[PDB]
């Protein structure tokens, strides 16, 4: 088993998309439609969990919103996509991250928004 914090790692942290989404293995069973990379420390990711504690989009409390925006690239699949040839447009922003934390130590699981 990879672990959730592993798997958060290999899916979110990169301190470009159609070769980062195939490199991570998320064009794999499928073309993952949207996914986020976040180019900072892991460490200032990590931080996170001590931040801004916000609501999660399911109703869970344990979500983290960062003080300082990040930058981060959005990653949206084309309509010109098909696996293998998984297609993806690549966006660049610097916003503020929203991910939830889990386990000990605690540290994020799972991306949930910017903002």
């Amino acid at each position: 088993k990879e672990t959730a914090a592993a798997k958060f790692e290999r899916q979110h942290m990169d301190s470009y998309c159609n070769q980062m989404m195939k490199s991570r293995n998320l064009t794999k069973d499928r073309c993952k439609p949207v996914n986020t990379f976040v180019h900072e420390s892991l460490a200032d990711v990590q931080a996170v969990c001590s931040q801004k504690n916000v609501a999660c989009k399911n109703g869970q409390t344990n979500c983290y919103q960062s003080y300082s925006t990040m930058s981060i690239t959005d990653c949206r699949e084309t309509g010109s996509s098909k696996y293998p040839n998984c297609a993806y447009k690549t966006t660049q922003a610097n916003k503020h991250i929203i991910v939830a934390c889990e386990g000990n130590p605690y540290v994020p699981v799972h991306f949930d928004a910017s903002v």
